[PDB]
């Protein structure tokens, strides 16, 4: 029998340095986690112990901290080469700086295959990008050969900036002919490595004949067998077993996000490449694992240029700024209220925009207050990494009512469309059918001398400050894009929040009942 | 028969210049009201028409605008002498700058008798103040004589700063022997002129034998017969008829506040000084009455020194700052929220005071936004004229619960104890018995990383920022004074709100459900 050890990361999102338990900037070094130096140490311990090891990445290395803001993907190629990744699948955030932002710093510099079977290039781009990413790779592992086939979310055009020249096909339709090709070349051990979310990973495991293992990302899924080591609640056992249509038990794995864990799956194969069994668990990369000094020294060398974004203190917080997805995609989070209050305050400088809506998935990180409360550009850069704008927009009450129904239409799945608000008091009843969950919606009046809250009226018009991402129909808010009456472009997102914090000096945004649930 | 015309003012509170309909600074001159130049014109028109006229003041000329801040009562003696007041009764605000603040600028400079029968001086003060105010005066009016007897609120020691050396006796007990003295001197026409509120004015009319008329103040009572000319809703007919214990019909009058109206009561007496009948109404001092140019010119001469408090713009408001008593003593008013937000913001500069309570009677004026939104020291001086401080205090939840029960214990009478809040969400049910009207009370947690609202606990302790007036048991909040665990003195009230506004630049405080009523 032949044993393979798959080590996998996903949704690392520029967490090159070690971080806090909430994946924000490391303050108390004794309880810090993750980061590529610590990962390098654990990978090395496994490569010493196990003869057949593959180190895989399921996408979204791009976007998340000042590392990516400054180095634009060169830190990813440099530190993934130093860690000796065997393969990587393209994620949606790999296209955030267009195709050239992917081609030049990463595709042309990676010393490992970068994969995606369902991305087809067309027109002039097709010639330049040929061979820079591959539909699959066959990798020698000891005396055997392992096929790895890539896949990328079909939603990348709606989430990122891949351009017109790239077509994202259905993953199952694009994967089957590649897996069939590998089987004709007698590759009997096949890993599907990709970035489409756990639900799609489960469908690929079921529908794509010949796939032995699925290693995914995108949904930040935490899977565990037994008692979990930190705050992440497991969504299922590790590995997650799917029984395929042809009757094979297919393990599906994912390792949360931000380099906090290293996925570890041991697979026992027979001579014909059949999975006899498999077992493992994500390894928490906590303080007990030492950071490799060679990688840490090289990180400290690259950190010098980034220290210009931490020397200038913008303001000070006396509260934890909860920008976690567990809060911001499920309920009112004070990071949401802060950003919506900065949005309204920057604009109100004799203009009358009283209302704000902000997608929870746009808040990419919390900020900690225990470093004497100090907030820097570096801290803000991880909360608002996209370089978007906060736009003024004019909407009918009916349109706003539909947006709030979309905010909770499939609540409970940690999706980014949950809205954080300002100048709005919304009440939900999740017991009701999707599309009819908003039980109360009051808005701060504008055509009144003393502003107060009153029921929203379907026939009335309202001025709303919101990200350009929402104004352009992002996160399924097509009603905002289709039904809006006016859309003006506003100032840069990070500059708006920064200018607000420096004026306030000390901030203490609270959760105050802007969003409520009715039992 | 002999006819007397009584013209009366009360609670003018330094409104020497004409003002807006809400009694705040005049912006649109074409719709402005009151002010002493306009009053002088209407008084003159009546003195030309009627041979027997008395111009009376029932107290509280002191405190209210930059006029009093700067001239400290010299403007009151100067402009009351110029208007030719026949008599004035002492109010509680006449003692705001102590006994010397009353003696020197007003008592020693008034060319008319100043009255109070129930104020008895003791110790060294008794010698200095002898003859400076009188228990009564007998005034010649044509061929007849009219006795005027003064009275001042027994609550002046709890509201103002009269010192230890002055005793405020029960008005009824002090008035009867003075009215009896006037009757032995054969003065058959007696006016009780004083400053104790409409309820006490009604009791004096009933219980003090020999009083023909009561002219009051303090409660800002608006009385009218017929269709009223402005926003003030009448509390009864003008005059208000009380039937005394000895069976006489006694008219009781009051003329709202701030010099917006001139009280006008015509009384028909027989030869034995019996009131045969009476009639009249408060005259609205609106734009249609011209300001007397001699008084206006003299006001413009005195206004030069006060223009140093209007040249410096503190900030800008884009909302009406509702500091009216009709809002601030009955429900959440945004002037209250603004002041409580300045109170918390000034203090939070690693201190953790999340809560604020502010008596509604401490907000002495609104601010208008139609002068391009500009806010000046002059505008703030009329909102916060006392020169008090916003103190930090430590209270048991039980104590805070009792203070909120006191806030609405006799709701509906426009009393100053209604509390404006910050970092507190209170719900009242007025249907319940007094002392049991608070149905919900949530407070912003402090021993938590993310502040949120949670039910107040009786056994827990809380840090609260509030005026020194409240910390010292003012407005019947004896439980705060008796039961507090710690009381530190804070910064000056007006400087705290000013420093806040200049930092914010544009303010837009809203009514947001901090205070609610349950049906
Ligand atoms: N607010 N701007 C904004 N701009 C973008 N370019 C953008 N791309 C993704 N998002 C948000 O991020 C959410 C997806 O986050 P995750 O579930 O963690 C998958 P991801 O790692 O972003 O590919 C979406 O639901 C959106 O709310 C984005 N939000
Ligand atoms: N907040 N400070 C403060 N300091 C003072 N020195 C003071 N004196 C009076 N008040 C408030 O003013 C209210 C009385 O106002 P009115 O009913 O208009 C009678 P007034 O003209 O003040 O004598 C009281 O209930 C208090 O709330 C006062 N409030
Ligand atoms: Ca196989
Ligand atoms: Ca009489
Ligand atoms: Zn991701
Ligand atoms: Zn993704
Ligand atoms: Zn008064
Ligand atoms: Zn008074």
């Amino acid at each position: 029998m032949w044993e393979l050890t798959i080590l996998h990361t996903n949704d690392v999102h520029s967490r090159l340095e070690q971080t806090s338990e909430d994946s924000s900037k490391c303050v108390d070094a004794s309880r810090c986690m993750g980061g590529v130096a610590r990962l390098f140490t654990k990978v090395q311990q496994i490569r010493r112990a196990e003869p057949n090891v593959l180190l895989l990445d399921a996408g979204d290395q791009y976007q998340g901290t000042i590392w990516f803001t400054v180095y634009k993907g060169a830190e990813v190629a440099h530190f993934m080469n130093a860690l000796r990744y065997d393969a990587m699948a393209l994620g949606n955030h790999e296209f955030d700086n267009g195709v050239e932002g992917l081609i030049e710093p990463l595709l042309k510099e990676a010393k490992f295959p970068i994969l995606s079977a369902n991305i087809k290039a067309k027109g002039p781009l097709a010639s330049q990008i040929s061979g820079l990413y591959l539909p699959y790779k066959v990798l020698p592992v000891g005396d055997e050969v392992v096929g790895i086939v890539g896949y990328t979310s079909k939603e990348t055009p709606f989430l990122s900036n891949p351009g017109t020249n790239l077509v994202f096909e259905d993953e199952i339709t694009a994967l089957q002919p590649e897996v069939d090709k590998l089987k004709t070349l007698n590759v009997n051990k096949i890993i599907a490595l990709g970035h489409s979310g756990f639900e799609m990973d489960k469908l690929i495991a079921q529908k794509v004949r010949g796939v032995d293992v699925v290693v995914g990302g995108h949904s930040n899924t935490f899977l565990y067998t037994g008692n979990p080591p930190s705050k992440e609640v497991p969504a299922g056992k590790y590995p997650f077993i799917v029984t395929s249509d042809d009757g094979r038990k297919v393990p599906v794995v994912q390792a949360y996000a931000f380099g906090k864990y290293l996925g570890y799956l041991k697979i026992e194969f027979d001579e014909r490449g059949n999975v006899i069994s498999s077992h493992g668990n994500p390894i928490l990369l906590d303080s007990s694992i030492p950071e490799d000094p060679s990688i840490k020294a090289d990180i400290n060398k690259w950190r010098i240029k980034l220290d210009d974004y931490s020397t200038q203190e913008l303001g000070k917080t006396i509260v934890y700024l909860d920008g976690s997805s567990q809060s911001c995609r499920f309920r009112e989070c004070n990071m949401g209220n802060l950003i919506c209050d900065a949005m309204i305050n920057n604009n109100l400088r004799w203009n009358h925009v009283s209302m704000c809506i902000l997608n929870g998935g746009g808040i990419r990180s919390p900020i900690d207050e225990r470093n004497d409360g100090t907030i820097t550009w570096e801290n803000l850069a991880a909360v608002l990494p996209f370089g978007g704008t906060f736009d003024l927009v004019q909407l009918k009450g009916s349109t706003l009512k539909k947006a709030f129904e979309h905010s909770v239409h499939r609540y409970g799945q940690s999706t980014g469309e949950f809205l954080q608000v300002g100048g709005i008091h919304v009440v939900y009843d999740l017991s009701r059918k999707p599309g009819d969950r908003v039980v109360k919606l009051d808005v701060l009046c504008t055509k009144c001398r003393v502003p107060s809250y009153d029921p929203l009226k379907m026939d009335e018009v309202y001025k709303v400050i919101l990200p350009n991402f929402l104004a352009n129909g992002g996160d399924g808010f097509q009603m905002i894009k289709d039904e809006l009456l006016r859309h003006d472009s506003g100032d840069q997102d990070i500059n708006v929040v920064s200018t607000y914090i420096s004026k306030m000096k000390v901030i203490y945004p609270a959760v105050e009942g802007r969003i409520k649930f009715s039992l």
